[PDB]
Order: C-alpha cells, then structure tokens, then sequence
C-alpha cells in the first residue's frame, strides 16, 4: 500500500532483437521503428518496490478496448512465440499495475500518454542522434538530448548485440506517485551504466 514514485521504462526494440535472445514480432507485424514502453513500476526510494499487490485482478480487456491497437504498436510484444501482446499486458498488469492505486484504464492510459510526453525518437532526432550500426554515439550526448525534450535527466540501460557492441537498449524516467508529471529520479536503477559510446541500432 502506497510508494513513492513511478519508474517508466521504455524500451529501443532493436536492441531486444539483436542479441542472442529470441524476438518475435507480435501477430500484428513489426513493431514501428520507436521506442516503446516496457512498463510503468510503482517504487519505493530505497530501492525495492512493491508487485502482485493484487493476485485476484486479471487484466479486463474491456476496459481498455479502444487502446488495443494503439498498444499491439506501442506496448508490443517481442517474446516468441509471436503474441498479441495480451500476456505482456496482463503480466505487468497484475506486477506492477495492481500496486499503483490506478484503475487499469487509466494505468494504461498513464504509460501511453508518457511514452508521448517524453517523446525519446524526435528528441535523439533533434540532436542529430539517428539510428546506425556500430557504436557511434556517446552516452553523454543521449542523455542531454532527452534531458532537452523531457526536463529530466534519465537512466540509460545498455545490453550488448550479438555483435559485441554496446547498445542503448532501455530509458528510464521517473514518475511522480499521482502519475501526473515526470520527476528528477530520486534514485537510479542498480545495474551497471553504459559505456562512454554505444550503439543506437536500426532494425
Ligand atoms: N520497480 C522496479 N525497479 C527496478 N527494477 C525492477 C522493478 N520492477 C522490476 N524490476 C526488474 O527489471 C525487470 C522488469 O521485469 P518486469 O517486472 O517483468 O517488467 C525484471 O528483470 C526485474 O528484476
Ligand atoms: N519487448 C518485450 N516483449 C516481451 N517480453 C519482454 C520485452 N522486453 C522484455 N521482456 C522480457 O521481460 C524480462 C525483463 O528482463 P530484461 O531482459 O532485463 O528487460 C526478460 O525475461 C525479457 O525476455
């Protein structure tokens, strides 16, 4: 019962496909070339964070209807086998959706609407920080461009690509517990930064 703040995790595709992990493309086809979102987590400043805060809730998917197709592109699926997402959504759904005090409606609502807000593709694109092989990029120049279009500094997660490369892979920004605007992060994620030049991979 009650935290204190809102990590929301977007996520760069590519970088989930390239790896030595499978990736399905969900049942509706590839996912647009832009940074989608992973979830929105209910945290506590002291580094842990509550889940299952409800193991009886099962996602109703009548109450988001009208946002299906909008997260099928948004919110997809990479796992395989190839899915509609549905198992996604339900899976953060009851983790972490059940702990933030929000109806699922507007939970969902909450994490398209940031996903919009902080619009991560046009902001790298306003830096001149476009899609390319090989680690072309420093970390600094990303997160400022971020920084620049969002207000708040984020916390860059990089994975490595099959190929040895370092890849900027997931962005996180924090939310305040009302779910209303973002906020500087009281805390960063525990897992190692990313190196000083990494990759922003096309698919
Ligand atoms: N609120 C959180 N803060 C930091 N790490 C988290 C949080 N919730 C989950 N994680 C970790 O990040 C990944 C997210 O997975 P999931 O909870 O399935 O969306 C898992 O490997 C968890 O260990
Ligand atoms: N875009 C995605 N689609 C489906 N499952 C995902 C996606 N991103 C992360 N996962 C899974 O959720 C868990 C989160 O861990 P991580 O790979 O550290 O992000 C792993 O078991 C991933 O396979």
């Amino acid at each position: 019962q009650d935290f204190d703040f809102f990590y929301f995790v977007q996520q760069w595709p590519a970088s989930y496909c390239d790896t030595r992990r499978s990736c399905c493309y969900p049942t509706t086809g590839k996912p647009d070339e832009d940074f989608s979102i992973h979830g929105l987590w209910p945290n506590y400043e002291n580094g842990k964070w509550p889940q299952n805060c409800d193991r009886e809730s099962s996602l109703d998917e009548s109450e988001i209807s009208d946002l299906i197709s909008t997260m099928e592109k948004n919110w997809p699926s990479l796992a395989c086998p190839s899915s509609d997402g549905v198992r996604f959504w339900s899976h953060e759904w009851l983790k972490h959706g059940t702990c933030s005090a929000l109806g699922e409606r507007a939970y969902f609502q909450a994490a398209l609407d940031f996903r919009k807000k902080s619009n991560l593709l046009e902001n790298l694109k306003n830096a001149e920080i476009t899609p390319r092989n090989g680690e072309h990029y420093t970390l600094e120049s990303i997160k400022k461009a971020i920084e620049e279009g969002v207000g708040h500094s984020p916390y860059i997660e990089c994975n490595v690509d099959t190929q040895g490369n370092h890849q900027i892979y997931q962005v996180y920004l924090c939310v305040d517990k009302t779910a209303t605007d973002f906020i500087d992060c009281p805390i960063f994620p525990h897992g190692r930064g990313c190196g000083s030049k990494i990759e922003f991979p096309p698919f």
